[PDB]
């Protein structure tokens, strides 16, 4: 996924008088787990070309209390992943997060590094989790980046994805 500027830096202010949307969000995983024996314990990825999810956007509303509400609305849909236990066994995934909804606190006067997102996905046969921890805002140019875990059942296993990402936000 793209990277910040070295000197990004400040907060990402929100005028409650406009609207706004995520333009670009790109999710790059960094650790697959899957639950054996109760435990979510790490695999080996098989897959060499890109595992990362990109190009998802849409609006961010406001609710009632001042949170942000992000809804997926395109992007990428899933991207298929192989993963590789310890003993040997291939897995194969469908890392996503089509449909996602995903809420701030409340109170949204700017993105900062504390700015959090958690919420729900659900596309075919998988139901999911998700929380994005933001941890470097641009101020200028609306660019964030994070790191994000999310929890899933695909494939009939019960799996953990965590990574990094890269966000942009604008007004609408
Ligand atoms: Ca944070």
């Amino acid at each position: 996924c793209p990277t910040l500027d070295d000197t990004a830096r400040g907060a990402y202010p929100i005028d409650s008088s406009q609207t706004y949307r995520i333009a670009r969000l790109c999710l790059q995983p960094t650790t697959f787990l899957v639950k054996e024996n109760g435990e979510f314990v790490p695999t080996k990825l098989v897959t060499r070309e890109t595992t990362s999810l990109d190009q998802i956007q849409g609006e961010l509303k406001v609710n009632s209390d001042g949170s942000l509400t992000f809804v997926e609305e395109d992007g990428i849909d899933f991207q298929p992943v192989t993963v590789q236990m310890a003993g040997g066994e291939r897995i194969p995934l469908l890392f996503t997060v089509k449909n996602l909804v995903a809420s701030t606190q409340p109170n949204v006067t700017s993105i900062t590094t504390s700015t959090d997102f958690k919420g729900e996905f659900n596309v075919n046969g998988t139901k999911g989790q998700i929380s994005l921890n933001v941890a470097k805002v641009d101020g200028r140019t609306g660019e964030i980046a994070g790191t994000f875990e999310s929890e899933q059942l695909s494939n009939g296993h019960e799996v953990k994805i965590q990574g990094v990402f890269y966000a942009s936000i604008e007004p609408a």
